[PDB]
């Protein structure tokens, strides 16, 4: 084979990545990853290899696509969540965060001005070169809810905005280095989110959904700064607009790159 795998770096509902050797390539370590047995598969392929096209800087690097489907993409050493771990104390530099963040919105209105939606952010998909630049992965292409907006918990809308609530509890674990929403299940998830947030307005909740308003009792919105430590003024509001409950009023990630925490 061209590629010579060496080591299993993930596993889950995605596929199985691998560590690998581009043996053809100068023997640089590449991501292979491979996918079941379709006509809409042809689609989010296409797309993929599409926004390879314009090799955003945000986004892993796809390598090559092979035939059940091998997708070998460029390896970076580690993800978001053992590069939180290792970090030594007391965390994270304020403007690492910032600047992190900063290439996470991009990575994100990138994939979001092409209409593709991640679906599943979160920091296992998160990774981190050993410059330190943030590359997203796992994505166009089709379990923990600690990271899923109230929309999908609910199970009403999975647009845009459902990758920016993410972006939210990412946002709070760069302060705290612990997942913020920590649900054993959706209705626990949608439970301690709301025991935060607040309870929203009768019109903010969506209809047709099974689960009610007033199935839940958490009776204030809690001020954020409880929470999450060691946030700025401008921390906040641009968190408070990522961890809106109305997915339509929620801040869009074009709207956040353009925002007084990145100045
Ligand atoms: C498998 C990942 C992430 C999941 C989601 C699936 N997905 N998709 C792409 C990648 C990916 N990952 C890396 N590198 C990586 C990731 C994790 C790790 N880990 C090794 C095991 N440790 C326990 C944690 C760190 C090491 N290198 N480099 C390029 C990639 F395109 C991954």
């Amino acid at each position: 084979q061209q590629y010579e795998c060496v080591a299993e770096i993930g596993e889950g509902a995605y596929g199985k990545v691998f560590k690998a050797r581009d043996l053809k390539n100068g023997g640089r370590f590449v991501a292979l990853k491979r996918v079941r047995v379709p006509l809409s598969t042809i689609r989010e392929v296409a797309v993929l290899r599409h926004l390879e096209t314009f090799e955003h800087p945000n986004v892993v690097r796809l390598f090559d696509v092979c035939t059940k489907l091998t997708l070998v993409f460029e390896h970076v050493d580690q993800d978001l969540t053992t590069y939180l771990d290792k970090v030594p104390e007391p965390g994270v530099p304020t403007e690492t965060i910032k600047d992190m963040m900063f290439q996470l919105l991009r990575g994100l209105d990138f994939l979001h001005s092409h209409r593709v939606v991640h679906r599943d952010l979160k920091p296992q998909n998160i990774l981190v070169t050993s410059s330190g630049q943030i590359k997203l992965a796992d994505f166009g292409l089709a379990v923990t809810l600690w990271y899923r907006a109230p929309e999908v918990l609910l199970q009403s809308s999975y647009a845009t905005p459902v990758d920016l609530w993410s972006v939210g509890c990412i946002f709070a674990e760069m302060f705290r280095r612990k997942p913020l929403f920590r649900g054993s299940s959706d209705v626990d998830q949608l439970g301690k989110i709301l025991d935060v947030i607040g309870l929203p307005g009768e019109e903010d909740w969506p209809r047709d959904v099974a689960l009610p308003r007033q199935a839940f009792h958490s009776k204030s919105a809690q001020p954020i700064e409880k929470f999450v430590t060691d946030i700025d003024e401008l921390g906040k509001d641009l968190l408070l607009k990522c961890l809106t409950f109305n997915p339509a009023k929620r801040i869009s990630a074009y709207s956040a790159l353009s925002h007084p925490y990145f100045q």
